[PDB]
């Protein structure tokens, strides 16, 4: 009667979990090993001899074996003006990506339902991620659409967000979840690069450096409080507490702008020194109310951004080299995928995990930390709990 | 200790309440009555008489009188791209919008703050809402700066969302605040049309209806569960349940893109009689739980998309004339301001209860209804209860 007997029935009772994970590629892909050569013939850039130099260095320093890519050689011949460096292009990359993006989202997504093994009307909420293109309504309504839920599913759609997503729909779904009784959250991140492919430019070699690592792929979960392990529901993971912060004296270190000539990115800054300068600032505001202070003892999640920030971050903490196996698998196999890129890592954690026999999902321990990094510069920060194979 | 209760220590207690709101609007204004003279002079266009006409009667039948809008006249006369109705100017339109969307709301917000009365240090989180623009980093990191709030608030933003967002912000800013002790949201709804004013045409008429309707505000909020009584917080209004659904029968009634001429809307259904035929089933899933069947007996804050909706709304369900007072009121003196016109509403229905010394917040009674309305089609339900005055 009271509202605060309402609120206390309306709230869910423990902490957030996630029950289970999808992922999705485009077939298409290319090997790094031959994409200096392709990428250099299909712009019609093969004149720029110094400059492919540089890139078949950026593409052999990237770590990178394979990337999957909507885009393909016989489209790009199609239409030039994504092949240029810069020219009006915007219409087109948002007539690919307004339908590949819920597409590619939706397979993912079919494959975490089947996982978690409930109906798709349980599916309470919707959480939907991309940097790729932006549309009304939003690929959060098409994924609806397409996977046939409940009219009445709660939406969240987080548009041009970039590369530290991955950590903000788990944060957002932690709430989601955890504030509302039986709420299943369907959470969605999904990321083509046809809005940021783009030709060559020997004055912007930032720009370069993303031709070398972004990919496609989506991954997807379901999140929720209280499983119920009558009806086979499992968590893989939970979600203890969520941070962000904006990291000092970043100002304008990776910006992004949506142009008539699509999504051009800008580097003024040393973003792997001011990655591993501060993220110890972030583990101790993570850990210290929990006890921890020795960061080999956590299984790792980070966001591949490229192997610099990887390789940083473990000499400023004295990292074990097996803390960033998994993280260092999915860029190899998969190149950076944006906000979907550590929900693949969870993915290969739980799975090498169990193929194992370790004695958790977290590699056999028991805590684990998941980080976004992205414009701003911004960090999200996720402190997980493993739970027992 | 163990994760449950890590979690009952973390969570607040009691429902999120509005604590604070303020508002803000480009000063320029323009005279809907002067509108279809001005419009059809300052694009070029005086020669369509037939057209003007139509978009004569569309401003007059619009309700609207005052419109802000932080397009000039002189700005117009230097950007003649922007006047043309299908010219290439995006990149103009977001040179605008990335700019002045976070400086308006930083402007609401400041008031919001001012009110509220405590340090803005203690805000935790930012949910920002705009369907204007969109950059990297977003609006809400450029307004987390301007405010020079902490580096650690937890920042939700939302782009491309369209005139149902009001609700949803709320939805999101339930959530954040009552799943987090302590937790202080501090809420930003900001919309500038620079980037959907475009010139007519007789080859797209529903345009033209956008052309009528829209204009330029922001609102922000302070939202908050258990609010501390010593320091003088004290709720406006409280969130009892959030709801959204996609009306049967409806696709594509709404769809905008984003293209290399800006922000271009496509009209194909009856947006006013789909809102009233299904407006008493979201009703009904609200206030049956609460055994309320009166829709009369509710306080009423509904997004005034435009007076049609309005007019059917309350035939259908029978209101009295007076229910819909605060919603067109705003209409009337600001236009359709996209999310953030239900913020307005709720604004001036507070500050004329207490002006009017009635019983509670919402108008002397005791229950409330919000609704956004949007793209999908897209109904928000936001169940409030008042304050005693």
């Amino acid at each position: 009667s009271s509202l605060d007997e309402i609120r206390q029935a309306q709230r869910a009772d423990g902490p957030a979990g996630i029950l289970a994970i999808g992922t999705a590629n485009p077939e298409n892909h290319v090997l790094q090993a031959e994409y200096p050569d392709y990428y250099f013939r299909i712009t019609n850039s093969e004149h720029m001899t110094d400059l492919k130099e540089k890139f078949k260095r950026m593409c052999d320093k990237s770590t990178i074996r394979k990337r999957h890519m909507h885009l393909t050689e016989e489209f790009l011949k199609e239409n030039p003006h994504m092949c240029a460096y810069m020219a009006p292009s915007l219409d087109t990359r948002q007539d690919i990506v307004v339908v590949e993006v819920p597409k590619l989202g939706k397979e993912a997504a079919v494959k975490a339902i089947k996982e978690w093994g409930q109906p798709k009307s349980k599916i309470t909420h919707v959480v939907f991620c991309t940097t790729s293109g932006v549309d009304m309504p939003g690929a959060d309504y098409q994924l609806t659409k397409l996977l046939g839920l409940r009219p009445s599913v709660k939406r969240l759609m987080m548009y041009q967000q970039g590369c530290f997503a991955g950590g903000t729909v788990l944060r957002i779904a932690k709430d989601l979840a955890e504030n509302n009784r039986g709420a299943r959250v369907l959470v969605v991140c999904s990321e083509i690069t046809a809005v940021t492919f783009r030709g060559p430019s020997d004055t912007h070699l930032d720009s370069l450096v993303g031709q070398a690592l972004f990919s496609d792929g989506a991954a997807a979960l379901i999140v929720g409080s209280d499983p119920d392990t009558s009806v086979g529901e499992k968590p893989i993971f939970e979600m203890v507490s969520a941070a962000q912060t904006i990291l000092p004296d970043s100002d304008g270190a990776i910006d992004g702008h949506l142009r008539e000539v699509g999504l051009t990115f800008h580097l003024l800054k040393d973003v792997p020194g001011l990655i591993s300068k501060n993220i110890v600032k972030s583990l101790d505001e993570a850990f210290k109310p929990l006890g921890i202070s020795d960061w080999n003892s956590l299984f790792w999640i980070a966001h591949p951004g490229g192997p610099a920030i990887l390789d940083q971050v473990e000499i400023k903490l004295g990292l074990k080299e097996e803390k960033m196996r998994a993280t260092r698998h999915v860029l190899s196999e998969y190149g950076n995928m944006s906000s979907a890129s550590v929900l693949f890592i969870l993915d290969e954690m739980r799975r090498k995990s169990a193929k194992d026999g370790v004695a958790t999902t977290g590699e056999g321990l028991e805590w684990g930390v998941l980080f976004g990094f992205g414009p701003g510069l911004t960090v999200e920060t996720v402190v997980l709990h493993s739970v027992p194979l």
